[PDB]
């Protein structure tokens, strides 16, 4: 792809993080931690999974970023609706404000609803992210395999702002502790 020029550095929004996860100092990487970690809970903070939102907010124009997720066996990324609900249990969907792939169980999906199969035969260690909200698009790109293309969402009803979308995943495994992290321009 050409999309590389609309790079937009993203940091991470701490208010909106599960109580669990462990954002860095520079606001550019989270992970799961082991246990609580002696926040406040607020109305803000996703409570059912470990989710965390981007700062930034796009309402107009092409946005591009990536994301490393080497070594993770699972996690979720995209883009959300500023107002996605952030309380109890909800799918991830275009109905609820969601426009996500993930990794769950050695497969990858989009959060279509139902979801969607993707075919992936290099599994990527950094994922780049391209939005154009004119459009109403939403793309994924395997940038380990030479930025092939990995989904379009289009024909998108964003109605509203949008925000950077994250999920390092539940750590059941002991195999998942791996941060995801904003990669540099
Ligand atoms: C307690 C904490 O545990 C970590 C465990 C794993 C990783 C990691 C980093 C890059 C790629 C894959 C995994 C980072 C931290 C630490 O040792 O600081």
């Amino acid at each position: 792809h050409h999309h590389h020029h609309h790079m937009v550095h993203i940091t991470l929004d701490r208010n909106t993080a599960n109580s669990w996860l462990i954002i860095s100092k520079d606001r550019r990487q989270v992970r799961m931690g082991d246990t609580h970690q002696n926040v406040s809970d607020n109305k803000e903070r996703f409570s059912n999974y470990p989710m965390v939102l981007g700062a930034q907010r796009f309402s107009s124009g092409k946005m591009y970023w990536e994301v490393d997720v080497t070594q993770k066996e699972a996690w979720d990324l995209g883009v959300c609706r500023d107002s996605v609900q952030r309380k109890g249990q909800f799918s991830l969907s275009p109905e609820n404000g969601f426009w996500t792939i993930w990794l769950w169980q050695d497969s990858y999906e989009a959060g279509t609803s139902p979801q969607t199969t993707l075919h992936i035969q290099v599994p990527p260690c950094q994922i780049g992210i391209f939005v154009d909200y004119e459009a109403g698009v939403v793309s994924f790109y395997n940038i380990t395999d030479h930025g092939s293309l990995i989904y379009t969402f289009s024909e998108c009803v964003f109605a509203g702002p949008l925000r950077p979308f994250f999920n390092v995943g539940f750590n059941y495994s002991g195999g998942n502790a791996a941060p995801l992290k904003l990669c540099p321009l």
